């Protein structure tokens, strides 16, 4: 009787894809931020990609207790900067794809009466706007000091 | 100076989308098995997803070193199994996989003089007959006490 | 003067040739049990094997101070089980063995008047039917629930 | 698909054949130098007998996971000293041998692909070389202070 | 017997002479960054030259252990930075330089036959492309946000 | 009820007679080995005298359980050395005395009943078997470094 | 393999006969001294009760451990002292009995060859002449200073 709406599921596989793309882009600008010497920022790009690891997981687990089947086979397409702006950016317009599929889908599950996954949507779409406030908040930093002494601000000395 | 050998980047790239293949296909055993009950064997299953996530980083880490670009776009095809037995299974056989990609690729290494990247093979390699060892222990095991007692072994009571 | 009895030498020395092999015979069966998945039973069986180790050495003291010459050179030949029953059945006639050459020497070094060597024997044959009411133990329990059980009993979960 | 190559659980064999020689005979020397009154000595040798056992384990768990059959029973041949310059000049020559019989397995492990188990003579073979260098040192310090002194500082006072 | 080859013995030197030179220049590296202000890349200079000391502390007891004897006598030519971008240049080169002599010198162990020393130069290349990847990742953060940022943000303030 | 065999009181007073020397020999060996400067060892002759005066003590209550008389009023003829070999021979002497006297002794005990009288006698036996060992490894020490090395090693730094 | 004589199995049954007989004694004695004000005398036939009660325990185990079946059904005639006095006598006339129920029985091991139960009954038979010595203490300071000063020696004051 638990079974779900194959539309929900649907959407929670669409919301999958888009947290898989995520986990793997936020990974790869720490490593690559890393390479360049924004250690800093770097971090904090570590960080995010685990968030989004924890929100994949959350809806793989509401997907099997729908009775649906996760789709882990296919990663959406990434977004890879070559520089710190162009990282910021390619971040910003991943969690903006994001905020968008969340509010499409929660809307999706409030007709067909699934409430539960509702509110895993709109924690998800809550938990965006989070990381799209962090990002615009930055970009406008690097704007008004300027690329360089945002860069420098980010990186750490050469003994850390 | 450090422009790597574009074979050793494709050989370290070809190990990355062994390695996102096998972080996805245990973290999804891992969901499936607690469904199912399986607790304490979903548990190991996860610990083996978080050790693939550290190889794959490893290899990502290398390969930007290398002035290689990572290609985390595209995921390797999952082997999902329906009951504990094809659970271990699937996992046995992406080893296995794993294993000969990382045997041709420390001899690839070896005779185009990267020692370092040669280094990294073995290691892996080694790692995976280390999860090789692992799984046939416990399908042997399963073959000898039976399915449904290998199971219940792997399951908690339900005050845990 | 402290010169030993060459025939309680002897029974030393035939008592080492036995430990020894006990020795290798319960590693082996450890590592064999771990293999199989039993690592409950394989840890009991390293311990033994310890055990044995220790008596051996206390062999090589006794012999050493009656200015004899402990043969290490040859060890008793070995029981080694395919399964869980066999490993312990191997163990049991290995210990009924060493009971008996025990039982021998200790009548011999008190025939002779080395009273502190039949002290050692006994204290080794005590030990031995330690051994033996453990095995025995264990043997009637396989019988009454079943060989599976008795290995399901006697392995752990994945997760350990 | 586990199974080994023949040759390379022939080369375990070997090793572990002269692994068990070893450890009795450093076992045997610590008793015996214990005997003579060089109690420092003597615990070297205990020590480095214990440090065999543990190579012993290594090759039998390699050899059982590579489904070859660990052989125990038989012991490779001992040299025996009766002073503790010839202690440890049969130790000496117990390491050399040791040594090549490495050398030679890890090239063979080499050639047949087996990398796992030529890392594991790698191993092997720097331990020996250790154990190589601290008994060449001690022979020339015995050698430049003379055996009666190296045999004083080697032991302990009566109170001890 | 542990007479070592004599053009192991040489690389080994040749290594030698070559990180002597690392170790002194990178200590006047540290002496002259901490004498323009630089105190917080002179401390990782400082590091750095500790590292290579306890290289070359590792290569003369290998010497010494082969019966070779080392040469202390000479060091290689020092390459010194008049600025910041110089002294991290003139370190580059050298590691690069380094890199190119342990990965010829490990061929010629192999082919020889003396694994051990083959794995103690694979230790150094390891360690030498660590080296390589930090200041490859300080030039280009150096050249991203500018010299003087660079040296900015490797300095402390007055009361530190 | 309790009253013991004669036979059984005359050999513990035989024994008493025997400890009581060894007590007061040991212990005139302690202050004599003192007196010339061998301090380590003249430690380990106080605590044999003070293990012998424990031996003592054990024979004393045993006899006076059985209702007889203990006999304290004389001594066994003491062995007095003049120089370090001949203490340790005069003590070597005094134990295999001492074994044979326990060894006939439990015999005694045996044929006639008296099985706990047995039983401590043949812990008696296995003490001084003990302090057999001990003695003549350390006369075997002596012999292979020669007497002033063996002085030398029991005694203390005059600072101490 | 591991049946034992039948007569040593009726020796085991006896003495347990006579424990059992024993425990209930002393716990009777102490309950009844206890009424009677020898509260510090009644503490200690207690403890007696419970070591005794040990012994039972100990030759059930080598009775089933023999593949005999332990009586438990019946009990031996117990003594029930009237005042202090004869309690003690009560118990000191038990223990002589038991005495030579163990000498008898470890006479009767010997002779068929079950070593470890002559260990057992040797065991029992020094705890007993322990008990023995106690009693007859005692009751010879009863006699001394008069059954009236036992008795308040062995009470305690109201307020405890
Ligand atoms: C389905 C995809 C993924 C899932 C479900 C997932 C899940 C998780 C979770 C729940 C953790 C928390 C472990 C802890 O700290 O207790 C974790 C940690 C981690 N993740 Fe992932 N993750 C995914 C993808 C990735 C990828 C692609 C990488 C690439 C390197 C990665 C790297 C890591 C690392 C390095 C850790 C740290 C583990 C440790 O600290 O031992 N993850 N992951
Ligand atoms: C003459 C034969 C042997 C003797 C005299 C002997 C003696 C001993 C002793 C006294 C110990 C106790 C060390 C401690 O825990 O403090 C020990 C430990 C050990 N033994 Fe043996 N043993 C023998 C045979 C073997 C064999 C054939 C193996 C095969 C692997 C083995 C494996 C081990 C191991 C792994 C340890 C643990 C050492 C540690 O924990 O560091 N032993 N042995
Ligand atoms: C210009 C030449 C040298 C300078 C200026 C120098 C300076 C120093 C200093 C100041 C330390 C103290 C580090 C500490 O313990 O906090 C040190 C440690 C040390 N030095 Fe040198 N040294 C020189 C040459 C050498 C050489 C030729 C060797 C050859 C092996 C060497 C081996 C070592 C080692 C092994 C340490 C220990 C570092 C540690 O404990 O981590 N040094 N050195
Ligand atoms: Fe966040
Ligand atoms: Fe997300
Ligand atoms: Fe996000
Ligand atoms: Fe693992
Ligand atoms: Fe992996
Ligand atoms: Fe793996
Ligand atoms: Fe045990
Ligand atoms: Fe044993
Ligand atoms: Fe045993
Ligand atoms: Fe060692
Ligand atoms: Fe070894
Ligand atoms: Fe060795
Ligand atoms: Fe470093
Ligand atoms: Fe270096
Ligand atoms: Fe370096
Ligand atoms: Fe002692
Ligand atoms: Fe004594
Ligand atoms: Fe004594
Ligand atoms: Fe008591
Ligand atoms: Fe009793
Ligand atoms: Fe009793």
């Amino acid at each position: 009787s638990m079974k779900g709406e194959p539309k929900v599921i649907e959407r929670l596989n669409e919301a999958l894809l888009l947290e898989l793309g995520a986990v793997n882009q936020y990974w790869l600008h720490y490593r690559l931020l890393n390479d360049w010497g924004y250690t800093r920022l770097a971090k904090k790009e570590r960080e995010e990609s685990i968030e989004e690891m924890h929100h994949a997981d959350k809806l793989i687990d509401r997907i099997i207790f729908l009775e649906g089947f996760p789709n882990l086979q296919t990663v959406s397409p990434l977004r890879i900067g070559q520089n710190v702006k162009e990282v910021l950016e390619a971040d910003l317009k991943g969690e903006y794809d994001a905020r968008a599929s969340y509010k499409e889908s929660r809307e999706i599950c409030d007709k067909l009466g699934d409430y539960v996954s509702k509110q895993l949507f709109d924690e998800l779409l809550a938990d965006e706007e989070g990381h799209i406030d962090f990002l615009e908040t930055q970009l406008d930093l690097l704007a008004k000091i300027g690329g360089e002494r945002y860069g420098q601000l980010n990186a750490a000395p050469a003994d850390e």
